[PDB]
């Protein structure tokens, strides 16, 4: 078992997750089986209970787990399935700790950060490397691991103190450190003071980095490097950049033009690791399709326009699944994408007394768009917004997408409009005056990976040829409200077809209306299982419809 | 509402916990309601599940929490209850704040060390010092705070983050820092770096020191006061000095005499502080009380020699309560103590094949003394040992005290011997071989104050005259086993009587022996609620009988 | 005296020497009377030595000091005269106690960098905040210490530690602490670990800030003041900000718009600081003229171009009292300043073939503009280029101004051109050759403030009537070569009058050409005399030469 740390800067926002995500890609094109941890210095056990407002989206798991973002980065790059052990929190850990000095299995000794909770930590990250990630049987040859927060922040100390004793706990040349340091420009020069006061921090702790990995506007100047490679123990090629540049894809090809491979072939000593000739193989030929792909966005210009209708759009982190799932879809279809980002609320008429320049705009930008998707997120702002895109697009044919709340406000719209039921509603905020036409109903939470059955007639839907005519699908959930399963017949006769349920029924998971080009809707997040080379098949059909060629799209998925 | 902290130096023994409580009773002495809190950086919620081999004993509480030792200190010194509160640990704000963001009361924010740990801390420290403490209604005046381990051990790092915050969340003149530290002697020479670092370490983390207290084998040189008051901002009457002397009770009149009281009374402006008249006389009352029993041990010399037998009696942190219940029994009787410690194993009879001189050093030790106690701690270790102790002093007639497992050693001793019943013990280990003749059985635990009603015909016994001939007694029990209630008849009519009893019966709490100058034994502690002027009953008794003089002290407290 | 503080942050480049200098100035208003010291932790005696190429030109005192570039921001907007003593180094202070070791001042005892060395600087800032630095004969009320290289670098070790000190050997509210810091943003969020890090660092030396002046790209959002003033000591209106706008004359009010007097006011008690009744109107005054010059910035839009030629353009710091000296004629002018940056050597023929891009742009530039100056800077790089802008100047009659080197290359493009001496050339380089055509000459340096007399014929020339027609100049020298005063007397035949000269003769100092508008040239450097309201007169000539309105300038100033 190798391990890769990536850690630590000057800053929390300086993108290690793309950095960690791609240096395992790089080693899986060695054929190696790679997995990944994500280390967080919060004291939340999950990100489960903690509002979207902050880091982003919770991102769901096989398991059910509501872990940090961090982990769908590695999932989508790496291929691998992650555990809701592969997300390590201080909650996690003192909890675990905690639970564990109470039941007494320390013997009655005084238990201390150093060495009980160091050796916790140790004995977590041992543990939980050796979880088999891929669908094959084998255990990782490689785990990456990502230090969550900065160092020298006194939330982070049982962490860096941990990783310390692990150099030694495992073999050198069986553990790399890879650090992550701002290099900021003022008046156009280089300035180098942030990352070498992060390199003493890093040696203050006892961690000794094996590269420095610059985060900066710009191409380093050979002085830059110098500077660094001087101060530091790393030799010039050691001193990574990563450059500001829009495509997260093509990190992976400018860490390989900088022969980062070449050092870590070394410094881990991967030759010594046995691989088989399918391996190299395997390893290979994912190296040529990600060459393609990154080839594709070099040379694809023609704009398919999506907007994306929803709460705070202002904070795009909270959306991240999404925008890797639509850019799946639209490299898929040798597309370009732009996403026009509508706050749900403006295009609500309030808003063209109260401020009448964004009412104006959000009704532009959704008037402009090829295909509407409306993402998920409970919370009761905008939702008439959302109410209204969905009927925006049902009425003048425009291709949509509901995900999980979005599919309920396309409930509630073909309710109000289409049904005329003119008071039909979530049961998530009215319910405080007990209205009989519940559109949503309450059936503590339906999470992680499940079985969607297709109903029998389903056959002729856009949605169920995209899964390619299979009877089920395994996609997971997140959600505590469902449509109402009395007034799904109405919906069902009137042409909003139920295409899929649980396998107790009563449950909806996925509807296709009839007489549209594609407008669609999934109960589960179809995001989260999204793949670089296999996209989300609600998505690929989404970015085909709004592009037109649908119907070539379920002839190729049929072979 | 005044604090003091009292924290950190370059060693774990560096002993904070005097001094804490010698700084805390100087300032009773001027009419000020005094508390205290403890603050311990590991992980563990009491010190009830640790081991007594680390940390010596775990103290009790009125509420039966078995907390950290140094909470006795405060008790006897201050003359306050603590509750189970007053010792904050890392497991318990850890636990506190995890089981508070699973009931979500941070409103699904990101919850981190800091400021939601730090601030649990502070309001840990706020609402804890407002507790009444005496048995007066008021709230105290000024709290002590005892910062335990060492400043920048990274066990400690929540605790000095939240100590600088609580300086600015609390007025300064409401908060000063008292800074405990070596100043070892080389070749004769004063040393002070390890000082200057220390000093250091607390400016690092913003913390302040008010004064330096210096832990030395010397007065300190004026030299050695200039050249610490010179690097640090402290003058030269706020570098403090406590030497080593063996009275533990001087170390108030040595702080007094480098005028300690006259800095802080400035530093605090405790002169703010509104006193009443009989508040500034029950003040200096107290202070005259310290002066004579100090006075007393400068002049008192004619020894008492008691014997101490137990499991690593080397461990003499292990038996600090017994000591010091000793210790104020002593005082009052007007004589000085000896304890000879007596591991208790090396009285058995194959410790004489074993090792000879441990055997012949052991029974030395207990022939000589004028009085035994059997102090305590479970664990099966030497119990024949306790056993022939208990049998000894019941045949040469010489007094005897045996204190929790002591009772139940001096049950099963009259048992084996008196009885003549030669396989008859502890349920506590041959229970694997169900074993007829039970002197003890379990009755899971027993903890904190509790009532002792005394049996009706008692009134003849000395134990029941120590305890003033009250009809009932309040005393802190911990056990999880009691004498076998079927056999207690038996020792009643043989005259080794069970002279009181739980409200309920069945469960055996002080005996005495008839025929025998003073063989006594309790279930539960005498020593958690002796206090210097007052000390514990069954103590007093003890250290009086081996004197002489018991009944002398019983007409005394017939007044 | 008050002392504040201008201090550290997280990288070397961060503008300290605007926010030192606008703090002096805006005290200034009050009336108080200013200092200001820069503290440098390399180890050169003075900036004399070290190259223009690193932290920018060698700035002249009168004293003939070869100081820091930061002392001409103060000297610029304080109006006051510094000595050699105000720019502090570690190569001064450890020459200054390694000297009086050996003199052994020290009395035999072991020398230290604490107390020894921290207390000689100590002693040096007492001494030379002390002397007075007005035309006014009074000691100075207020010092603008600026701490040069960041602090935790260990070149500033034996500063942070004696500014520690200073802070106790002066008075609390005759001391404060200005702290200057990064405050980077990344994705538009405004990121805070760098200065609260930066923060901890100044903490860690025992150093405590009064207010925190964030550098940024943006306005700071209330928030990022917040997270700032929560984890700092610092009140909300405590963290300034200073935004990235162009003109540095802007700083001073929008430090008055953050109301920063109002905070030092009180923190440093400056009312009670004695001012008599023309102090308070003399500082009145001074923040009026402010506010109209300032004012002129926002509303003249008419532009001068001035190219500027010379080797090394790319560091526009080589230049920054050049910079200051052709703004602060513009600003007289009431017009708005372009310099076109015309690096020297790219004008000669020889670019023409090796990269043609580059002749035909620096060509353009010198083309383009509406005067032009050769700002001097010793050697052999891009002289003919030099001379051919004299050449460009003197034959298009375009106004031009040679600034020491610039003198000479004038004086060598006329001689090769008008004398017709083809050859003809400076002693600098060629003397391996030993030419007899000499136009330098060697006469080790001529150095600091001297005296200019004009010669007696010279009163119909701009350059005197810029002068106001005073018989004598005070002015800047640095010098090791001047024109060959052999020579001289065919110059001022042709028509090229040396206009004024050295009170021994033979040593030419300021030219004036018969027959061309402004065409002038000195040997003293004019832009170190320049003042925000007093532009230094031969640049004042240049600039209102390009422009037009040269003679009602010089009927101004007949005034
Ligand atoms: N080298 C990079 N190139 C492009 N974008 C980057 C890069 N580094 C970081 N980012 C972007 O910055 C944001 C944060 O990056 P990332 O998630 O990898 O940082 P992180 O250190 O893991 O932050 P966090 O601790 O919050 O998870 C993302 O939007 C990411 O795409
Ligand atoms: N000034 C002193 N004079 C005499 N003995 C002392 C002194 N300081 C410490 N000791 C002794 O050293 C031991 C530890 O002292 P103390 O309990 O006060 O230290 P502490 O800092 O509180 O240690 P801990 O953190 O383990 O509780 C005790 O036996 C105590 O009596
Ligand atoms: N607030 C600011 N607004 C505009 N420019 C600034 C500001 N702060 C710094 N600069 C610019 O950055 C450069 C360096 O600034 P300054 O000389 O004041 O920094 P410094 O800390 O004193 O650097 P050094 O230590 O090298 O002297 C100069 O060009 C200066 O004009
Ligand atoms: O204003 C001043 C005065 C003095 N000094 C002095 O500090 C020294 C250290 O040099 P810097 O502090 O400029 O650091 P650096 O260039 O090595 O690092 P970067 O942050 O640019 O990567 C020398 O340059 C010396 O003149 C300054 O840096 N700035
Ligand atoms: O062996 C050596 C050589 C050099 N030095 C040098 O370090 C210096 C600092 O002096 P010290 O290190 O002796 O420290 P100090 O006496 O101030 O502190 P204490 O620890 O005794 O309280 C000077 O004494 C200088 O000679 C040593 O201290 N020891
Ligand atoms: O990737 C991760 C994982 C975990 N953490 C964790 O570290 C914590 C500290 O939060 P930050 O490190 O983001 O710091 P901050 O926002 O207070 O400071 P700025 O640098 O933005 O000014 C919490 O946010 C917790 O989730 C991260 O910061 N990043
Ligand atoms: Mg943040
Ligand atoms: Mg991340
Ligand atoms: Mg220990
Ligand atoms: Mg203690
Ligand atoms: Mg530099
Ligand atoms: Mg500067």
């Amino acid at each position: 078992m190798k391990y890769v740390v990536v850690s630590g800067g000057v800053i929390s926002g300086i993108g290690k997750g793309v950095l960690a995500s791609s240096t395992g890609m790089l080693l899986k094109t060695l054929g190696l089986k790679v997995t990944s941890i994500k280390i967080d210095p919060y004291m939340n056990i999950d990100a489960g209970t903690m509002s979207p407002l902050e880091h982003g989206e919770c991102f769901v798991l096989d398991d059910g787990g509501e872990t940090d973002l961090d982990l769908g980065n590695y999932e989508r790059y790496l291929g691998i399935t992650l555990s809701r052990d592969h997300n390590i929190t201080t909650g996690k850990i003192y909890s675990h700790v905690i639970s564990r000095e109470r039941r007494g299995d320390y013997l009655g000794k005084t238990v201390q950060i150093v060495p009980h909770l160091t050796n916790a930590i140790q004995d977590w990250i041992q543990r939980v490397s050796k979880i088999p990630v891929d669908d094959t049987g084998l255990e990782p040859d490689v785990c990456i691991i990502e230090l969550g927060g900065t160092v020298g922040d006194i939330e982070s100390a049982p962490f860096v103190e941990a990783l310390r004793q692990f150099q030694f706990e495992v073999g050198r040349e069986n553990f790399a450190l890879i650090h992550v340091s701002l290099v900021p420009v003022i008046h156009g020069e280089q300035k180098t003071k942030p990352t070498q006061a992060a390199i003493k921090d890093l040696r203050s702790l006892g961690l000794i980095p094996d590269m420095i990995a610059c985060r900066c506007s710009e191409e380093l100047n050979r002085s830059t490097i110098d500077k660094i490679a001087m101060f530091c123990h790393v030799g010039p090629e050691q001193v990574v950049n990563v450059h500001d540049v829009n495509s997260t894809y093509h990190v992976p090809l400018l860490l390989l033009k900088q022969h980062m491979i070449d050092y870590l072939h070394s410094r881990l000593k991967l030759g010594e690791v046995p691989l088989t000739l399918e391996d190299k193989e395997r390893g290979s030929q994912l190296l040529t399709n990600w060459e393609n792909m990154t080839k594709n966005l070099d040379d694809s210009d023609d704009v398919v326009k999506i907007a994306l209708v929803g709460k705070y759009t202002n904070l795009k982190d909270s959306y991240l699944s999404v925008t890797k799932s639509l850019e799946h879809a639209s490299m898929k279809c040798r597309r370009q994408l732009e996403i026009l980002w509508v706050e749900a609320s403006n295009l609500e008429p309030e808003t063209q007394e109260v401020d009448k320049n964004k009412f104006h705009d959000s009704w532009n930008k959704l008037s402009s768009a090829d295909g509407i998707l409306v993402p998920g997120g409970f919370g009761t702002r905008g939702i008439e917004g959302m109410i209204l895109a969905a009927k925006w697009a049902r009425e003048s044919g425009v291709p949509f997408l509901g995900v999980c709340l979005g599919l309920q406000v396309a409930a509630i719209e073909f309710a109000r409009n289409v049904i005329g039921r003119p008071n039909s509603s979530s049961t998530e905020f009215l319910d405080e005056t007990l209205l009989a036409p519940e559109d949503q109903v309450v059936i503590t939470m339906r999470l992680g990976l499940r079985p969607t059955i297709f109903q029998p007639n389903s056959e002729w839907s856009n949605i169920r040829k995209l899964y390619g005519e299979v009877n089920e699908v395994h996609e997971r959930h997140r959600h505590r409200y469902e449509i109402n399963p009395k007034i799904v017949n109405d919906m069902e006769s009137r042409g909003f077809i139920f295409v899929g349920k649980d396998e107790t029924g009563q449950r909806c998971e996925i509807f296709e209306l009839k007489g549209h080009p594609y407008y669609v809707g999934t109960q589960y997040h179809p995001e989260y299982t999204s793949k670089v080379l296999e996209p989300s098949r609600p998505f690929w059909g989404l970015v085909a419809a709004a592009s037109g060629t649908l119907g070539e799209v379920i002839k190729d998925i049929n072979l």
